[PDB]
């Protein structure tokens, strides 16, 4: 009848790896930022960016998708020291967004792996899902994902979703000048607020 | 409206974890078995057991919920030897079974995990999601994964279902007797099949 997977893949996502990493994000953005602007001169965005390719294509390397789109570091962890608080090994990644050749930004930024399950269930015969079934559950898993957000103790404030359709007439997408939009607006934001 | 959190926490537990720990399981069991059996004179039962509690119970180590289920080994890894097929770390445990001190059966044993979600929505206030609400979603999710490994490709095969309601008359359970009941079954079924 009325079968919507994006319902559970939304919030398991939130509540068992959203939920666990956003509280610590800021401050291990920040203490490496007392490094990244000694160093470099420059500064990574405090929300963790999440990329929701419409399309569930996610590859292993975000490189692949977008030579503009660089590796620069590994944000180390928390620094709290047994257990966890819920420090546990979750690697993030810290890239630089390029403008020919140049640094434009620089953001942790990742895919929301649910979108995988999404895909892996198209390519599964027994699960009668149609390309068009996952369009519609990836649009769903996104518009799920923000109603939960919304009501959420800033978490809402702690990350910030890039869903995008690319063109099927094929032109070729920039996913590095999305990402560079979202991060200049934010600063405009944080310094008009 | 209608909203069903278990029916994508089913199939992304299928298509994330199931579908690649199981293929690889029997010839795991057989390799350790040839050596447990040499050892112990015993043998572990060839399917992946996974305790579902419907009250979303998942303590974090099992002998805690019964002393009569206690830890005797990992289960090592495949062989093939770079990347995987999808040999990863994840953590198989085998259990033996006990009745007065004595070992009466041995299985890889664990929950399954997305009920820890399941129990986490509950506790989270803006989720509108009782006690009640949790029940009636750990129930559809059995179900939904029932009806899910009726038409894999032996994945069915690989692995059993171990659902139950505990009391709330509060006698005490004993799920070690549950399993060995699986178990044994399981020993008739494979001898007069
Ligand atoms: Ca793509
Ligand atoms: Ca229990």
């Amino acid at each position: 009848g009325n079968f919507n997977v994006a319902h559970g893949l939304a919030w398991s996502y939130y509540i068992g790896y959203l939920r666990l990493i956003l509280p610590e994000l800021q401050a291990r953005i920040r203490t490496y930022n007392q490094h990244y602007n000694n160093l470099l001169r420059g500064a990574v965005s405090q929300r963790l960016y999440i990329l929701l390719p419409l399309d569930c294509g996610v590859p292993d390397n975000l490189s692949m998708a977008d030579p503009n789109i660089r590796f620069l570091d590994k944000l180390p962890q928390q620094t709290g020291d047994r257990a966890g608080i819920k420090d546990r090994v979750y690697s993030n990644s810290i890239y630089e967004l390029l403008e020919n050749g140049q640094r434009a930004g620089t953001c942790v930024l990742e895919y929301a792996t649910p979108l995988q399950t999404l895909f892996a269930m198209s390519q599964y015969s027994q699960a009668g899902f149609s390309r068009e079934d996952r369009l519609e559950q990836a649009k769903l898993f996104c518009r799920t994902l923000e109603d939960i957000l919304a009501d959420a103790p800033e978490s809402q404030n702690n990350c910030r979703l890039i869903a995008y359709q690319e063109p099927a007439d094929d032109s070729s997408f920039s996913l590095s000048q999305e990402v560079l939009r979202h991060l200049r607006q934010e600063e405009k934001e944080e310094v008009t607020v």
